[PDB]
């Protein structure tokens, strides 16, 4: 089965994902952390991506294009969080998976106010060291864990991601309600809530 979770930053797409494919067996693939590893190691990828991400712009097309097919799996149990973020990443993602004999099952669409996942992302921190993503009120890091907020989490970012994703990622919508798999999961509730949602959706 191939997942694609798709909505605003925030919207608790990465807890979802990393939850769902240790109990029901799914390979992760989330852009964003493999772009940052990419930006932390400093490579070519990286080094380009940086100042796209820094500022809250999309990271050019082609070179997204280009990490998912560097870490597409042959088949199977598959969430892409985060990708496609365009219609061209999506036309590209469709690509992909036909060369490989496999299609997109389900688009999970989440969906959350702005209000909400502003202070989701105002609020998440990362134990830079094991990569664990907390929340300073919805899930705090235990005592003695050392936790950093991301560059992009600062409050002009937040707005430009958002923005952003209104202006892009928004027509994957109804790019994929003509395709006929969307699915809407309402994101605004608590972990467990959107958890059983997105079981009951893929069942
Ligand atoms: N599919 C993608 N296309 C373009 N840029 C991306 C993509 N995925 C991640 N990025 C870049 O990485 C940043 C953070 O990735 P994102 O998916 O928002 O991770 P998180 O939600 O954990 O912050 C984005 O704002 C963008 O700069
Ligand atoms: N349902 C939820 N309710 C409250 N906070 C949440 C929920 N899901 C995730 N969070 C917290 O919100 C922040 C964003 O979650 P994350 O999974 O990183 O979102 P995304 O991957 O969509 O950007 C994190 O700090 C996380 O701890």
């Amino acid at each position: 089965m191939i997942l694609v979770f798709l909505g605003p930053p925030g919207a608790g797409k990465g807890t979802q994902a990393k939850r769902l494919a240790k109990e029901k067996g799914f390979v992760h693939i989330s852009t964003g952390d493999i772009l940052r590893e990419a930006v932390q190691k400093g490579t070519p990828l990286g080094k380009k991506a940086k100042e796209y991400m820094e500022r809250g712009e999309l990271v050019p097309d082609d070179l997204i294009i280009a990490l998912i097919e560097e870490v597409f799996p042959k088949h199977g149990n598959v969430i892409f969080d985060g990708f496609p973020r365009t219609v061209k990443q999506a036309e590209a993602l469709d690509e992909m998976l036909e060369k490989k004999g496999l299609k997109v099952d389900h688009v999970l669409l989440f969906e959350v106010p702005d209000e909400v996942v502003i202070e989701r992302l105002s609020g998440r921190r990362i134990n830079p060291e094991t990569g664990e993503v907390y929340h300073v009120k919805y899930n705090p890091p235990p005592p003695g864990v050392k936790v950093i907020q991301r560059e992009d989490d600062k409050p002009e970012v937040i707005k430009k991601r958002l923005e952003v994703y209104r202006e892009q990622t928004a027509p994957l919508i109804e790019y994929y309600k003509k395709k006929g798999i969307l699915r809407i999961i309402d994101a605004s509730k608590p972990v467990e809530e959107v958890y059983r949602q997105v079981l009951e959706v893929i069942g």
